[PDB]
């Protein structure tokens, strides 16, 4: 059904529907499909879904000139631990990704692979099954008591990364990025947000290291910036974006309660702008908003009201994608896209609205999403959400 009580506003007259160049791509509008884990990849081997994924992405690519960022995609076995999330390190994975990107490109839209590593958010027993470490910044701190107990029970305690482990992660990012581009992707997004591995190095709650990868702002940023530099060099800065969540508390990150947190993210952005002024500007920075500190909470819950991402605009001078509870708040979008280099990511309501862009353009009702099929191995709740005209036929109006 449609979302009850939602009063839609047409956004056709705004910068949301002005073209913009992002890296090598030419967008027709600024409504972005952000990375959304859906768990339809098959086991063993973390292989993209051969039946439904190309259809799902093709559906959401249907407006020409749409930017699509894929679900988090593991860069290597050691970076993973979720059986039904895809990877892009292997030939078998690449083979299906080719079909998925083909479906997106057939719509004259664009595909960016989000490159993912889990760190302490992984499942230590699943890793142990595969002979893999349970990786983190500092084994002195665990993400929560459940995982700590699981780690003990699996005889796979947290492993503080060594410098050599970090070098291997960088090699994995490079390999996964080369595979992404060879498979046909228009670019990659480095996931350094939402409490996964890179974010764990950025955050002073998870990172208690005293080597060159922790203990200062500069040190905590080093791993993320080494990944950024490795990908700039191998696939070009215009094929690389970076995702950050300054105010996130998901997966036990500090968020705004850490008064040093904006200096940490300011440093990262300044380092990116320094690179840009030297001729190597990333295609974009993707920020999760304090509107959503935790995406497991329903829209309107978990909103941090004591800080904003405004600081980023004074530092970084390229495109910024903003995500978090924007679908239900066109009035907020209307104000924020007045800035001419701002794009808007719509997550949960892109799940439920394959024709979201049209609905935004025309001010139409939105399909309610069904959380119970976010992660199920089904076409149901994946490819069977109706377009507006289809919903009207089913009587949803
Ligand atoms: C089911 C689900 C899966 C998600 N998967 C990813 C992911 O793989 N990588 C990522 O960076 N963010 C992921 N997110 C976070 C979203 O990209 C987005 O930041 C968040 O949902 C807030 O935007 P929204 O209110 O428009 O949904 C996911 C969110 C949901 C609800
Ligand atoms: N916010 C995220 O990065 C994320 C990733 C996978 C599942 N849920 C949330």
């Amino acid at each position: 059904p449609f979302v009850k009580g939602f009063e839609p506003i047409s956004l056709r007259d705004t910068n949301l529907f002005e073209p913009i160049k992002i890296g090598n791509t030419q967008l027709a509008h600024r409504a972005v499909m952000p990375p959304l884990t859906r768990m339809r990849a098959t086991h063993p081997g973390n292989i993209p879904n051969k039946e439904w994924a190309a259809v799902y992405y093709g559906q959401r690519a249907q407006r020409p000139g749409t930017m699509i960022i894929t679900e988090g995609t593991f860069i290597s076995p050691q970076a993973g631990g979720y059986d039904n999330a895809p990877g892009i390190w292997s030939d078998e994975q690449v083979a299906e990704w080719k079909n998925i990107f083909l479906a997106i490109h057939d719509c004259q839209s664009f595909a960016w692979v989000q490159l993912w590593s889990l760190g302490w958010a992984s499942f230590p027993d699943v890793l142990a099954r595969d002979g893999l470490r349970y990786d983190c910044a500092s084994d002195r701190v665990y993400m929560n008591a459940t995982l700590q107990e699981k780690a003990k029970d699996a005889n796979n305690l947290e492993h503080s990364l060594t410098k050599d482990d970090i070098k291997q992660y960088i090699k994995d990012y490079i390999h996964a990025a080369k595979n992404s581009i060879a498979a046909g992707a228009d670019g990659v997004e480095i996931h350094s947000a939402n409490g996964y591995l890179l974010n764990q190095f950025l955050d002073p709650h998870s990172n208690k290291r005293t080597d060159e990868y922790g203990g200062t702002i500069e040190n905590r940023a080093r791993f993320t910036l080494e990944v950024v530099d490795a990908l700039i060099e191998t696939i070009g800065p215009e094929r690389v974006g970076l995702r950050l969540s300054p105010y996130g508390t998901f997966n036990s990150m500090s968020g705004g309660a850490e008064p040093g947190i904006i200096a940490q993210y300011s440093y990262v952005l300044g380092e990116l702008e320094k690179r840009a002024k030297a001729g190597k500007r990333l295609a974009f920075v993707h920020l999760v908003e304090p509107r959503v500190t935790d995406p497991s909470l329903v829209e309107g819950e978990g909103e941090y009201s004591e800080g904003t991402n405004d600081f980023a605009y004074s530092i970084w001078k390229g495109p910024i994608i903003r995500a978090g509870n924007y679908a239900l708040h066109p009035e907020v979008v209307r104000e924020q896209v007045k800035d001419p280099r701002t794009l808007i990511g719509y997550g949960r309501f892109f799940i439920s609205n394959p024709d979201l862009v049209y609905r935004l353009e025309e001010g139409l009702p939105l399909n309610k999403y069904d959380r119970s099929t976010f992660y199920t191995m089904s076409a149901e709740g994946y490819t069977d959400y109706p377009t507006y005209e289809e919903a009207v036929d089913l009587g949803w109006n």
